[PDB]
DNA sequence: CAGTACT
DNA sequence: GGCAGTACTG
């Protein structure tokens, strides 16, 4: 990632959702598959593919159809309406991603679900109440969500299709991600999930250089690299994260939180000039 | 875990 | 020698 026959096949096959270099090489080696179209053709007869991979394959065409800005507006409205219906006024939905950066086309619908600033406090992480699952099930019963790639208490990834509009128009299925985020974490999650990816990396490096940890959950003042390392020793998890569980920082990391109300707060604390979403494509 | 995904 | 950071799958 830093530097950035069998190789060319890997380059082909990793276009498919669920397939990385490892699954690709196994397709090549075990199955003798060189191209996407061979994989599409053989998929059903390779018993070892995951359910998620089978979704990536079955929806290959849809996934690679870009979403026009105007359809994203409809997805946003729809998600907000359904959120209001089944979750009520305590909850809100915001669509981020390249759409919020105002690109004419996007590759998916990237949503944040969170409690409003006015909602009563909870005594538990919001992801422990099972609200993401309730919301997902609601959207499935409506046939908006029609296939799941992966779902946990914090994050849903799947396929969503707007219902037909009346001549009648049938919509394409679209990649939909939904993340359940604590209220105080909204501005940092908006930053993260609006991106771009390179933008986030640059800002996280700026945070590191000033002795902060920046992630979607918050901005945390760590101090020296050694104080940071000492902290990571205590609560940091090798292949997982710096110390959150169910979207809530562990106490010792929470103690380091610098509260923010807005994206602007984060730029300011890091000594960076504000950039509007549409100017976050470095 | 190791793979894969996401911004 | 470490790098941006974190979620779900099996
Ligand atoms: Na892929």
């Amino acid at each position: 990632k830093y530097k950035v026959p069998k190789l060319k096949a890997i380059q082909e096959l990793t276009q498919v959702h669920g397939f990385g270099p490892r699954a690709a090489a196994a397709l090549f080696d075990r199955e003798g598959i060189f191209t996407v179209d061979e994989l599409l053709q053989k998929a059903d007869s390779i018993p070892s593919l995951t359910d998620q991979q089978r979704v990536g394959i079955k929806y290959f065409y849809d996934i690679n159809e870009k979403i026009p800005m105007q359809e994203s507006v409809l997805h946003e409205n729809y998600l907000r309406e359904k959120c209001m219906e089944v979750l009520g006024k305590d909850f809100s939905i915001l669509i981020c991603g390249s759409y919020r950066r105002r690109h004419p086309f996007s590759g998916d619908v990237d949503a944040i679900l969170s409690r409003t600033l006015d909602a009563p406090p909870l005594s538990e992480p919001v992801a422990a109440t099972g609200v993401l699952g309730h919301f997902v099930e609601f959207l499935e019963s409506l046939k908006y969500l029609e296939a799941t790639m992966a779902q946990g208490p914090l994050k849903y990834m799947g396929m969503g299709r707007l219902p037909p509009r009346i001549n009648t128009k049938v919509y394409k299925a679209r990649r939909v991600d939904i993340r359940l985020i604590e209220t105080k974490s909204v501005p940092t999650a908006m930053l993260t999930f609006t991106g771009s990816k390179n933008f986030n990396v640059i800002m996280r490096q700026a945070a590191i250089s000033k002795g902060y940890l920046l992630n979607e959950y918050g901005l945390f003042k760590l101090g020296t690299p050694e104080e940071a390392r000492a902290l990571y020793e205590r609560i940091g998890i090798r292949g997982k994260n710096a110390g959150e569980e169910l979207g809530v920082p562990k106490d010792e990391l929470e103690d380091k939180r610098v509260e923010v109300r807005s994206e602007q707060d984060v730029f300011d604390v890091l000594g960076m000039p504000y950039a509007k979403p549409e100017n976050r494509d470095p």
